[PDB]
């Protein structure tokens, strides 16, 4: 689809077998998701945002689709402000800025 | 154009009579500079992300240039990490997401 930027690009994605919403951020390098249970190893890991640094847990080769596309990628799971999809993932779906 | 997201979407922006380099950041409601001295009055704000809040001044109707786009509108200026151009100004130089 094509999305404009009056409201927040807000999508639903399924991960894990189960749905969330999530905000498709062009700003993130990653994927970034609230607390949840995957199934899996996983290593910690830190990542910096606007406001320091986070300790989140990376989970790899996770399966997830986004708005009906889907893609296998690198997903953080922490306390992150809200869930978004990262450009990890949105180059999976063909996801481009146009204006 | 359009802008693949393999790399950081960043452009150069004008802003108060000078040149700086800025995100494309869909994520973002709001458009955050680096400390500037902009003339005029302003208005304390506080924005949060990963990691926390910071501290900003909230210039109001500031003309911005995004690749050769006009636009007139909030800029929130502080110690952020990086420069976002945010929704508020991306729906002005007709930006979308697409795929
Ligand atoms: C202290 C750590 O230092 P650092 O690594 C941080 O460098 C950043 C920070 C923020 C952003 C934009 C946001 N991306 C981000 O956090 O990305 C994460 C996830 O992937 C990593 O890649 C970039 C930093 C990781 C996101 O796109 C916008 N945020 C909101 C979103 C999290 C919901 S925001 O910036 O917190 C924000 C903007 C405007 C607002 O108006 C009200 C509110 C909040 C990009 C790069 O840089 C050193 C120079």
């Amino acid at each position: 689809p094509q999305i404009t930027l009056w409201k927040r690009p807000l999508v639903t994605i399924k991960i894990g077998g189960q749905l969330k919403e999530a905000l498709l951020d062009t700003g993130a390098d990653d994927t970034v998701l609230e607390e949840m249970n995957l199934p899996g190893r996983w290593k910690p890991k830190m990542i910096g945002g606007i406001g320091g640094f986070i300790k989140v847990r990376q989970y790899d080769q996770i399966l997830i689709e986004i708005c009906g596309h889907k893609a296998i990628g690198t997903v953080l799971v922490g306390p992150t402000p809200v869930n978004v999809i990262g450009r990890n993932l949105l180059t999976q779906i063909g996801c481009t800025l146009n204006f």
